[PDB]
């Protein structure tokens, strides 16, 4: 299955958001990150992807497709915007939940990550 995540200056969750900010996918599914407004990108957060997964980074304004196979949670961020974060989860019972959940980001970033994890049923 293929999914889309858009990058926005403003959403229900406030300034600088991924929409949706959480997505549960099956191994082999893809997500394309599509900027709706200028000035955004996507990249993995340091230490927040599974064993077996590779880090990634897009250019500002670039449509960027990633295939997710390794099970677990994947924290993503936007380089220029500090609060702009999201989580992609592959499978059930992710093994690296604590890497995201137990992290120490600014309050707004951490609350968005934590809400994403809860939305995903963790
Ligand atoms: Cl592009
Ligand atoms: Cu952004």
């Amino acid at each position: 299955a293929d999914f889309e995540v858009h990058m926005l200056n403003k959403g229900k969750d406030g300034a600088m958001v991924f929409e949706p900010a959480s997505l549960k996918v099956a191994p082999g599914d893809t997500v394309t990150f599509i900027p709706t407004d200028k000035g955004h990108n996507v990249e993995t957060i340091k230490g927040m992807i599974p064993d077996g997964a590779e880090a990634f980074k897009s250019k500002i304004n670039e449509n960027y497709k990633v295939t997710f196979t390794a099970p677990g949670v994947y924290g993503v961020k936007c380089t220029p915007h500090p609060f702009m974060v999201g989580v992609v989860q592959v499978g059930d019972a992710p093994a690296n939940l604590e890497a995201v959940k137990g992290a120490k980001n600014p309050k707004k970033a951490q609350e968005r990550l934590d809400a994403a994890l809860a939305a995903l049923g963790n």
